[PDB]
């Protein structure tokens, strides 16, 4: 795909649009009440707009370890994975602003039903896999996966559940191993204890977590982390016959695979979501999913993004303004599409969806490669080569949801830095990350919206503009 390292223009990624935030949080959030706990998780309500977001108040040399995380989490887009929309600071704390989860952490449903059905623990399986591929796949390792660190978005639903908790994370290259002895006990792989290693501790962390959904407790047990250590270090674990017996092969060969000592044989997260038992829980797109398939496809095949101010926009409003709810339907779509589990629709995903689709509803034969080498040209932001979670959430809900009045002013006020109420040239590229755009990227701009000639886009204009597209 050597087509997408060259000649590929601006690209934009939802972590643009996350700013450091100069202004008083106070003065932009109040505090609804204490969801935890370094600091304190607080869930709090947007002065204008009233949306709910849990800001994580961090407590202050350390600020390495602080923007580490900020960089980390900015570059996360992914169903299964925390999104992080802003940052703010103040003299003694960092706040991060984050997407709340009403549901609750995955171990407290732990406490209360003791262990999972087979179909239930598969589901929650899948979604933690597809987010540790996505993240592998993405050179970051998590470090810490755990129940503790896995939130629901629902109220005791596993419908979409959603990793959490970076802090203890790492960027990571093939050509160095990592050696910070990080974790959690019972979720710790060996080589982390030995202080040198891989991505492949949060597999074993997966493998743990799967091993306790089936039965209720941990493969390495004990009350105190001295004596889990031992039993992690010795990595030798047991299916107890009677807990066991009635649990499938395929299961208990999962998790064989997961807790394979030895790192460089043990499954990759990928691996994982190809094996017989992750595949036997499959969800795939029926007739059931039609309507909403159409759709998202319908929008996808049309979607024009025109100059490079409308595609930031955009990709603002539907990576950052969208609820949860309101994607509920394109998460659950994506997700189907999403055959490899690796969070990304590549171009075999999305031939195979528009078939799907037209089977569904018989004329001219179409050359449907074609067509989707032409949807990808329109809607990957990034210019990576692939559809990512918040670039489809953007190219296939409809611009009557989008291009509300309020999410159009958020979308003018993030582009206007100054307030000044005309975004310039300059605004537009220091949005992008670079010194300076071409002047033919802003005439374009300015062709498609400047109706007073005066080389900046006003709130009138912009709206103009974007109307103009819907
Ligand atoms: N996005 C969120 N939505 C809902 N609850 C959250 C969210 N983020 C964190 N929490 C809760 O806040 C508490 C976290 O404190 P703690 O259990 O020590 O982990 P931590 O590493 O200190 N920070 P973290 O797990 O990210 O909050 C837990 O109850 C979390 O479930
Ligand atoms: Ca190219
Ligand atoms: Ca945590
Ligand atoms: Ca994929
Ligand atoms: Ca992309
Ligand atoms: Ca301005
Ligand atoms: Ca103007
Ligand atoms: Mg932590």
């Amino acid at each position: 795909g050597r087509e997408n390292l060259y000649f590929q223009g601006i690209a934009i990624n939802p972590g643009m649009y996350v700013r450091k935030k100069e202004g008083k949080i106070g003065e932009s959030y109040f505090k609804v009440r204490k969801l935890g706990s370094y600091g304190e998780v607080l869930l709090c309500k947007e002065k204008n707009g009233h949306s709910e977001k849990a800001i994580k108040v961090i407590k202050k040399k350390f600020h390495e370890e602080i923007y580490n995380e900020i960089s980390l989490l900015k570059s996360l887009d992914h169903p299964n994975i925390i999104k992080l929309f802003d940052v703010f600071e103040d003299k003694k704390y960092f706040y991060l602003v984050t997407e709340f989860y009403e549901g609750g952490e995955l171990f407290e449903q732990i406490i209360n039903r003791h262990k999972f059905d087979e179909c239930d623990a598969a589901n929650i399986m899948k979604q933690i896999l597809s987010g540790i591929c996505y993240l592998h796949k993405h050179n970051i390792v998590h470090r810490d996966i755990k129940p503790e660190n896995i939130l629901l978005e629902n109220k005791n639903s596993l419908l979409n559940i959603k990793i959490v908790d970076f802090g203890l994370s790492s960027f990571f290259s093939k050509d160095y191993k990592l050696r910070d002895r990080l974790g959690t006990a019972y979720y710790i792989a060996p080589e982390v204890l030995k202080k040198k290693y891989n991505e492949k501790c949060d597999v074993w962390s997966c493998g743990v977590i799967m091993y306790i959904l089936l039965c209720g407790y941990p493969p390495f047990g004990g009350q105190n982390d001295q004596d889990i250590i031992k039993k992690v270090e010795k990595g030798k674990y047991y299916f107890d016959f009677n807990d066991w017996k009635n649990i499938s092969d395929e299961a208990k060969e999962l998790i064989k695979l997961m807790l394979t000592y030895d790192y460089n044989k043990r499954c990759t997260a990928e691996e994982a979501l190809n094996s017989r038992w992750i595949k036997k829980y499959a969800n795939n797109i029926n007739k059931s999913d039609q309507k909403t398939l159409c759709g998202a496809l319908s929008n996808m095949r049309k979607f024009e993004g025109s100059q490079k101010l409308a595609q930031a926009a955009i990709l603002f409003i539907g990576s950052k303004l969208t609820t949860l709810e309101e994607r509920k339907e394109l998460t659950d779509i994506f997700k189907k599409l999403d055959k490899n589990g690796d969070g990304q629709l590549d171009k075999k995903e999305l031939i195979e969806g528009y078939n799907v689709l037209r089977n569904f509803k018989l004329g001219e034969l179409k050359n449907v490669e074609e067509e989707v080498d032409n949807i990808l040209k329109e809607v990957d932001f990034d210019k990576n080569g692939y559809i990512e979670y918040s670039e489809f959430i953007s190219v296939c809900m409809d611009k009557q949801i989008l291009f509300s009045e309020e999410r159009l002013r958020r979308a003018f006020n993030l582009f206007d830095t100054d307030k000044s109420g005309k975004i310039t040239k300059e605004e537009l590229a220091n949005l992008f990350g670079l010194t300076s755009i071409s002047e033919k990227t802003w005439n374009d701009v300015l062709g498609e919206a400047d109706q007073n000639k005066d080389n900046m886009i006003d709130f009138d204009e912009f709206v103009s503009m974007m109307h103009k597209i819907c």
